[PDB]
DNA sequence: CCGTAGGCACGTCTGCTCGGCTCGAGTGTTCGATCGCGACTGAGGACGAACGCGCCCCCACCCCCTTTTATAGGCGCCCT
């Protein structure tokens, strides 16, 4: 059970962008430092980097007191955008080995760490302890390969994906800088996980699929309801211009569709007119709005449009998505293939063009039929096992390489 | 007679309707594969017929009964 932060659950901006142009899609999950137009750090010259130690201790203390003040047990702390800052709480880094994994979290979403352990035969004294995560004793593997007896494997686990992770040490040279309009802050950060290839648990839709079109529609609908809720006017009213600015690729006519059932156009002598909430229309509750569209569904959709943009950039037209190698790497194909195989509907290529590492240390998620048929499945498991073990060994290794001069 | 107001026209924006295109779903037909049945072949075992071997009988061949006579050494037995 995953409980996301309130800003994420509410699909607030900027945590959940309403629109992304080509540039943003290319930079998806890699935001570049952009200059500020105003505020302290818009100014030239040196700027102080501030310590956070007193602040970190204080927030931990305040949070624990709030915990004891009601009057123990479990509390949920991620209620406001302010609670999501890197400025307090314990922090880890996670570095993703896939250049563009099929699903990624937005800021404000939650994930668990699970410590998968397989018992040694006979008298097992229990799993080793880890600094992070909750131990899970598993007789069957949640991955493509099987755990060996006595093997502990850490992993990220959420509704988008499961992925093995490997704990490493941050280099002694490195610090985390947090940057706001107001100043820089610095934190020590020692724990950094390498993330291995994802096992997708959520299916990414194809471009212009019914699923995709239903999603943008519903997301637009949610944004609209939230606009009415934000309005302080009675009767509530919103401006077309504000919707168009958030959804610049929607025609005014398609926006009028979403508005015709809940609101009335009020014309004024000025090129700004209002849509006023109908007096017999009951605005959906917070709880009902949340049920309309989940953060996971937004993540699936984002994955599609970003991939679609990268494909266009590489010369692959919409008619391409009998199929080109590059199109096989698309998240709508890889997630579909992996999930089908998880349900026993087919097997996976494993060795193939969709291996995200390009060098045999990752899996190619491409459907092959279940179609000597005990040898067919034993060969699939053997190959899965080999790559599974290879990935764990390479990504957990502390060996120092050796810059490639090419 | 002069100035102000009103009306008309034009443009822009929004909404509604109509048409066209695309996508999806379902149903039907055709093709391929699998399964089943039958036939053939091969192998092994059993039964019957023919040939060979073994056993018994028969046949064949040779000498063994006797007589005669000349000759003469050695043996053993009868009663003188």
């Amino acid at each position: 059970i995953i409980q996301h932060s309130i800003p994420a659950v509410e699909l607030r901006q900027p945590f959940f962008p309403t629109h992304m142009g080509p540039i943003k899609l290319r930079q998806f999950h890699r935001p570049p430092l952009k200059k500020y137009s105003f505020g302290a750090l818009s100014q030239p010259g040196p700027h102080s980097v501030q310590p956070l130690l007193k602040h970190i201790k204080k927030k931990a203390k305040m949070r624990e007191q709030e915990r004891q003040a009601s009057g123990g047990g479990e509390m949920f702390f991620m209620r406001t955008p302010q609670d999501l800052t890197g400025k307090d709480g314990d922090l880890i880094l996670a570095e993703y080995s896939e250049e563009n994994g099929p699903l990624m979290m937005q800021v404000g979403m939650a994930t668990k760490i699970k410590n998968y352990y397989k018992r040694k035969p006979g008298k097992d004294p229990g799993a080793p302890d880890c600094k992070y995560g909750e131990t899970v004793y598993c007789h069957t593997s949640p991955f493509l390969g099987s755990l060996h007896p006595g093997q502990l494997l850490q992993a990220f686990e959420n509704n988008l994906f499961r992925a093995p992770i490997y704990l490493h040490k941050m280099p002694e040279t490195d610090f985390l800088i947090i940057r706001t309009r107001q100043g820089y802050y610095i934190r020590e950060l020692v724990d950094i996980f390498v993330v291995g290839q994802q096992c997708p648990l959520f299916e990414v839709p194809g471009p212009n699929s019914k699923r995709a079109n239903t999603h943008i529609r519903d997301f637009l609908q949610v944004f609209i309801y939230r606009l009415f809720w934000k309005s302080k006017d009675r009767p509530r009213r919103i401006r077309m211009e504000d919707i168009k600015k958030a959804f610049p690729s929607h025609s005014e006519s398609s926006i009028r569709k979403r508005l015709k059932l809940c609101a009335d156009f009020k014309r004024t002598g000025m090129d700004s007119n209002w849509w006023v909430l109908k007096s017999d229309f009951r605005l959906p509750t917070e709880e009902e709005i949340r049920a309309m569209v989940s953060p996971e569904q937004c993540c699936a959709y984002y994955s599609m449009i970003a991939a679609e943009q990268r494909l266009k950039d590489a010369g692959y037209g919409e008619k391409s998505f009998k199929i080109d190698d590059e199109v096989r790497t698309a998240p709508w194909n890889t997630t579909r293939a992996f999930i089908a195989a998880m349900k026993g509907k087919c097997l996976l290529e494993v060795t193939g063009v969709a291996d995200p590492t390009g060098c045999g240390e990752g899996f190619s998620y491409v459907k092959i039929p279940n179609k000597s048929v005990a040898e067919h499945q034993e060969r699939y498991k053997e190959e899965c096992q080999r790559i599974f073990d290879l990935q764990n060994k390479v990504l957990s290794s502390t060996e120092v390489l050796s810059t490639d001069t090419d």
